[PDB]
């Protein structure tokens, strides 16, 4: 597999390392999303320590109002992160 | 860096391995997009041999009508691919 192809599976891998931990196995609730960010995006994103900060990140990502981040909402999150990296973090 | 963090840079790396080859250094024209697909997505996508097929893929990706695929349009492409992989390719 190519680097692109490996990167694609890595995106799917990380979603499920976190999504299956609690409740709905196919969505990241706030507590799972916090965990993912703090453990998998520690170099790209400031550590989330306040519940308020998890809420605001989840409000941004949650396009269907169920209070959770599903896979396509996660893909939009990845697009935000990648775009920011691409821009050398503003 | 985490696997997620490495995957993010890999997405940026591959865009530029192909985007800088011809013309506008920050966009993939059809010929660059064909090259990327055939060389970097050979396990996920059928090889493109016909110009018609490049055109139709580019028509799908090109949201601002400039006939080229920029970075955010590339990110949507990646979202399509990842979603398809996630779905075990329908
Ligand atoms: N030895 C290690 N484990 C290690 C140390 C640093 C590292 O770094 C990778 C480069 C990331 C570049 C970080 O760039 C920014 C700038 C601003 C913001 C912001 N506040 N929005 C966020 C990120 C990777 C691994
Ligand atoms: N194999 C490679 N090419 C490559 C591999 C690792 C790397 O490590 C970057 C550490 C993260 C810091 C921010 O990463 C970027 C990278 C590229 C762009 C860009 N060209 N837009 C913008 C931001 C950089 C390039
Ligand atoms: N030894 C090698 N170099 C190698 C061989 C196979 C491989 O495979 C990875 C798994 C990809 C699974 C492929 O699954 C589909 C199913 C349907 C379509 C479709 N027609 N849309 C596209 C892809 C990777 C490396
Ligand atoms: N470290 C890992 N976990 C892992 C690493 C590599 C891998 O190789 C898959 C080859 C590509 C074939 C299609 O890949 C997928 C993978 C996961 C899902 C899913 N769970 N939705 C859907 C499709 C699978 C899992
Ligand atoms: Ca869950
Ligand atoms: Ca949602
Ligand atoms: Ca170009
Ligand atoms: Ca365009």
């Amino acid at each position: 597999m190519s680097e692109l192809e490996k990167a694609v599976v890595a995106l799917i891998d990380v979603f499920h390392q976190y999504s299956g931990r609690e409740g709905d196995k196919h969505k990241l609730k706030k507590s799972e999303l916090k965990e993912l960010i703090n453990n998998e995006l520690s170099h790209f994103l400031e550590e989330i320590k306040e519940q308020e900060v998890v809420d605001k990140v989840m409000e941004t990502l949650d396009s269907d109002g169920d209070g959770e981040c599903d896979f396509q909402e996660f893909m939009a999150f990845v697009a935000m992160i990648t775009t920011a990296c691409h821009e050398f973090f503003e």
